[PDB]
Parts: structure tokens; sequence; C-alpha cells
């Protein structure tokens, strides 16, 4: 099965180019689902110039499709609720004693079968499919308790199956204390955590773990014993880190090679260095950040100087980010972090696939990586962050295949 | 014609009910695009226990339709490049020589014909269409000269016949001064902003008279001579105030019965008390604030404690608010200026038609005005304000028709 798109212009973001590796005049020969060839349509070699089917692609831009490294996209309900009440003047006691908080989502996910939380999943993973985006992390860390975390892992796993889309999990048990074990966090990895690790990785559910270390949940000394389980058998590791105050996340994840590190709002110097230093991936969450409403900037100045890369995600979940564009989310890490738009494309597609271990498989326009790319009705990639709230997608393309 | 629409919730936003109004097993009863009851199904006349169409709206939500009463929807090209510039750390200087400021827009609308400057603005009027907004307003402003303004409010009024939807026009010819008007307010608004108003007066193409009162535009003095004029010849006026600095353009606004007076980061006391007093309705503008980095927030308590309504609009601009969804502005609106969700379902409906003048004929689910509403796949209103980037929307209700 061979194919070629041509007359395009390409933002490759191939790393061994300047800025966004842009090629004039270009085409995109595909083969069994994979980039054959992705440059000028003047270099095209003679064994790739006839396909099978052939794209006048009319001179619109096309990227990789866009990646969401951080998300919690699989959950029960949602959380309209203490929005409400938090406008209207409510204290953190009235909204617990309502009913709000973490817990909400917790048991709103441990209540629903697994084809209810699909059913539920599926809008949300269908917006950010609108938008261009093809590959999707997502995270467990709202059952707290071995069945429901691992419920989570075989939703995700079950909407793959259902779109055109490439899913990797993330197992995040140690997301917070359940009520059962409070103060007692130490049991909680001890029952809970460390052995739902051990029976999602025996099913292949678990691609990556996740963790939440902040003064509101986990230790590094914590953190430190679910890394050290994973890492023994051979799972990658990321970590909420530095969100709300300065722990020393960042570099307990550096210190095990992490996929990276995310939200960082008090990452210091120190920290930015070893991320950088380890190559992993500084992921920014300017949604909760919004939401929020955080006064503490991450460091990106310090990040760029550390040569550390940075990724920027939706962070899609239902009490901090309910967030499903991930083009508006590149438009507030311009407007908000000040990133360039030059860091926001490559934030999300190269950095974004690094950040979840695909980078040599997707997240660049590149010969022999996966035919995955998005056609936009754009005149300049700038729009794609320029813009809120819109969705200049003309096309995009999964393994190939022109999906709608 | 007759329809009917059972099995719903409706929030009617009717002002002689406690908070947005809210119905629970609720009806509505169209007659002739009208609305003829909307309410309890146990208290439906019988007169009206039949039409020849019913719909189960299968227990969702039911809103007035959104309205937008604030944007220069209309304009060619677009404001990318100096975006880029600037996160760049491109000066002011540099980003005009490359073509930046508004007067790129301005250039780009001079130049494009009638049917261009539609299509350029389709897609940004299918966007807010597809998130149940039936009625928009459109300015003026991108022309700085009598034909290119008036071209303007012909393409505005050309588009209310292309689509489901209520179009009113504002004359924004007081926006600011083209190249050669530069030092000479006085002159521009007597050679183009007067002898403009009388023709598209002539024309019938303005429903209103805008303005921008500021530092970088014109004085309360200068806006004074077009409010005079615009009321000699029927028109209402409204004015964009004290979104840079405290002018007192809102009780210039407020003096003349003005629909609106929009932004009013700089708003004081004496302000907010003069057009609760007049009537006049408050529009925030979060897109812009946002944008712009505005670290002045609007006096929204002062707004409150006077007694002042509050709108809600998208100010969708090319250049200081490129933003299309309406969804989205609510967000903002609770995000960032800690409006309730009450206040931000009322900003958008019944304070938007007010800000219009059309309350009367639509913006609230009350028998006698237009049938126009939006069908929501939503447990609780308040998610159409919680959620960030998301479209829940189920159908399009418009003039009693069901468009989307
Ligand atoms: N809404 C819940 N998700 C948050 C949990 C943070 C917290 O417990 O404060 C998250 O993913 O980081
Ligand atoms: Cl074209
Ligand atoms: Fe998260
Ligand atoms: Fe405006
Ligand atoms: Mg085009």
């Amino acid at each position: 099965a061979t194919a070629l798109w041509r007359n395009a212009q390409l933002a490759t973001l191939n790393p061994a180019m300047d800025g966004i590796g842009a090629v004039e005049n270009a085409v995109i020969a595909v083969r069994n689902g994979r980039i054959a060839f992705a440059g000028p349509e003047s270099d095209l070699p003679d064994d790739l110039s006839t396909a099978d089917e052939t794209t006048d692609c009319g001179g619109r831009w096309i990227t990789p499709a866009l990646i969401d490294c951080h998300t919690h996209l699989v959950f029960g309900g949602n959380r309209a609720m203490e929005f409400e009440m938090r406008l209207n003047g409510a204290t953190y006691e009235e909204i617990a004693k309502a009913g709000g908080g973490i817990v909400s989502s917790v048991r709103d996910t441990r209540a629903l079968s697994d084809e209810v939380l699909v059913a539920q999943a599926l809008p949300r993973l269908d917006t950010l499919l609108s938008e261009g985006v093809s590959t999707i992390e997502i995270k467990s860390g709202y059952g707290l308790d071995i069945e429901t975390e691992l419920k989570m892992l075989r939703v995700a796993r079950r909407l793959e199956t259902l779109r055109p889309v490439r899913i990797v999990t993330s197992y995040l048990a140690a997301h917070a204390t359940p009520a059962d074990y409070k103060g007692r966090n130490a049991d909680y990895i001890t029952d809970v955590v460390l052995p739902g690790l051990e029976k999602a990785h025996a099913e292949g559910l678990a691609d990556a773990v996740d963790g939440f270390c902040e003064g509101i949940a986990f230790s590094v000394k914590e953190i430190d014993r679910v890394f050290a389980a994973a890492q023994q058998r051979g799972l990658p590791v990321k970590l909420h880190a530095e969100q709300l105050s300065n722990l020393g996340g960042a570099e307990l994840a550096a210190s095990y090679n992490a996929l990276s590190a995310d939200h960082l709002e008090y990452l210091d110097e120190t920290g930015a260095k070893a991320l950088a230093k380890a190559g992993t991936v500084a992921v920014l969450l300017p949604g909760a950040f919004y939401a929020l409403r955080e006064k503490q900037l991450p460091p990106v100045q310090a990040l760029r100087d550390a040569g550390a890369e940075i990724a920027l995600a939706t962070d899609c979940n239902p009490g901090t980010s309910p967030l499903t564009s991930l083009l508006l989310t590149m438009n507030m890490g311009a407007t908000l972090f000040r990133m360039t738009v030059e860091e926001c494309l490559t934030a999300t597609t190269r950095n974004a696939a690094k950040a979840l271990g695909l980078l040599a498989e997707t997240g660049t326009l590149e010969a022999g990586k996966s035919a995955d790319f998005a056609i936009w009705d754009i005149e300049r990639p700038a729009e794609l962050v320029y813009r809120i709230g819109f969705n200049p997608l003309h096309a995009r393309i999964f393994k190939g295949q022109k999906v709608s």
C-alpha cells in the first residue's frame, strides 16, 4: 500500500533542522502506514515517484499529528458542582462537606462499569481527535484501590480499539491516599500501589508508572519506593512534580531517568539542569495553572538555559483542568507562559512524543516513522498558536490512513 | 406551524424568577417561530397539548440560544505574524516595519471585496453558531474611510442571509484614525465618521453607533460629537470604554442611555453607578484581557453593588482577542473575573440581549418571544461554564426551526 501527499508545505519538526524544520514545495510518500519520504518534491526518489493513490494538498501546511502526553481523560462524572460552589464563596470545608474534592472523582469512577467509563470518555477523546491529535496518554489514579486502578487502564486500552488513535497508559495509584488509608501512606503503597503495579504490568495494562509528589500527596521517599518497584520491572516512570511547592520531585524523576516531570511551577534552577542532564522532558500544563489561578509561573527561561526540552499537554481531568483542546493549550503556553510559537509547536509534537518515549516511532515527519500527520487550513503555522478557540484542521492521517 | 419540545429541563432566565429560572420536567410550545409556552409540562394549556411535530429531548437541558453582543467578526486577513514576532522579542517598531499593528487589518479589510470578506468571516461565524449562538453583533471599524466602513456593514448584513442567525450591526468608524489622519481626530470625525454615519443610516446599514474612547483613540469630547449625531438620527449608541485608562467614557455612554459600555477594566465606582442608573449594560471582555496580559481587573464587585447588569462577549477580532468560543468566554468570565455560574449564564443570554436592545425579542424562554434556544448534553447548567474547550451542544433551534 503506497500513497503520496504532494504540493504541501511541511513543518517536519525534524530535530536535525533549524526551527520547525519547514520544507516548501514538498511531498510525503507513504508505504504500509510508514513515512517512506518527506521533503522537497524535487528530491523525491524515482522508486517513490508513483503510488497507488495521490492527494493534492493544495499548498496547505502539514505538521506531525499532535500528541497529548499528559491526561486523566478517563473518569466518571464531572466536578461542576464544587466549581459553582467555590464561585459562590464556599469554604474548602463547605465543599468537602458537600462531597467535593478528589474523592468525588474517585467515587464516580469506582461506581461505573467499563462500558460506561468508555461511553463518558469518548466525547473527550473525540474532541481531541477533532483537533488532529493522534497520540494520547491516559493515566489511572481515580480508583485508589487495585480493582478500580486496573479498570481505568482497561478502559484506556479499549478506547484505542474504537478510534484511529495511539493510546499509552500510566499507572497512577500513587495519586492520593484513599479514606480507608488516611495517615497510612506507607501502608497504602504497600497494600495497594505496589501490588497494583505488579498486577497492572502482568496484564500489560501499564506502559509507564506515574506519581504525585507534593505536600498534599506523596513525599520524595514514598515516590522513591514506587519508582524503585517500576524500575525493577523495566517500566519507565514519570511524575507530577513541583506543581504546588518545591519538594525535589523533579530531581527524583531525573535520577530515575524518567520520561518526564510534569507541572513544574516551583521547579528551581538545580532541578531544571537535572532534568536536561537526564533527558527528562519538562511537561508544562497551562490548563491547571489557569484554572487554579496559580501565581507561580514555571521557570521557562531556566529550562531554556539548561537546554531542557519543553512539552505542553491538556492535563485533561475533572478537578483541576477540564480542558479538551490541545490547540487552546498551545495558545495558553504562549499567552500564559510566554513560550514562542516554535516552542509551542515543538511541545505538542516532537517533545510530546519524547515525553512518552515514542520519538523513534512518531512525533516528526521523518522517513521511517509512522505516517501520522495533520493537514491544516492555515497560511502560517503560527496560526495554530495565535487563535483562541478555533479549529482549522483540514484532515488527519493516522498510520497512513485518512480518518476524517 | 406548530411544534412541541417535551421531556426537558429549562433554564428560562425569566427575570421574574430566582436564579436562572430553572424548570424541571418542562416543555416548550412553538407557534409561528414564537414561544407560545415554556414551563412545567403539566401547566401546558390543552389548546397547545398538540402540534404538528413533537420532540422528546431525552431529559436534556435547554437554555435560550447564546448571544455574542460584541464582535469585530468581519475583517480581512489575520494578525498571526505580529503574534509570533512579539513572543520572539520583536519591538513595536520592528513589528511595524513588518506590517504589523491595527494598520494590517485596515489594509487587508480595504483590499478585499465584499464577497471575500463574507467568505473569510463564515468560518468564524460558523464556529460560534456551532456553540448554540444565534444572535451576533458585528462592528465595522477596520475601514477608516466611508466606503470600507459601509462595505463592512453590508458584509455583516449579507452574512445573515447565508445562515440561520440574527445579526445586529454597529457603526464603528470612530475606532481609530488612519495614517493620513493621525493628529487630526477632529477632521477624521468631520470627514469620515459623521458623513459616514449619515450614509450608513440612509442605507439602513447601522443598528447602532459605537466608538473607542481611549488615550490611543478618541477623547470624551470627540466621542460626544459622534453620539450627538447618532441621537439626532435616532440610532442607539454603545462604547468601548475604560479599557486601558480611566477617562470617563462609561459616564459619557450612560448620559446617552447607551445600550452598553464595553471592556471597563479601569472603571471606577462613579462610573459603575452611572451605568446602573442609566440602565447601560456592562459588557466585560475576557478574551482581550487574557490576550493582552492585562493586570487591571474590571470592578466586578462595584458593578454588582451598584446594580449594574453584566454581559460577556468574545470581542472576536484579529488583534486583541482572536476568540471564537462564547462557551470558553463564560469559563474565562468565571476563571479570570470570578463571575458566578449564574452571572456567566445570564451574561450571554438575558443581559446580552439587553446589551443589544433585543430583550423584548429574544434572550429568554418566555411566551411571546422568538423561539431561539439551545439543547445541551449536560446534567447541570454549570457545566457550560465549568469546562474548558468543550462543546456539549445537542441541537440549536432558531426562530422555532431546528437548524443544527
Ligand atoms: N482533579 C483531580 N486531578 C489532580 C489531583 C491533584 C490534587 O489532588 O490536588 C491531578 O491530576 O493532579
Ligand atoms: Cl485558497
Ligand atoms: Fe495531571
Ligand atoms: Fe471590541
Ligand atoms: Mg486555505
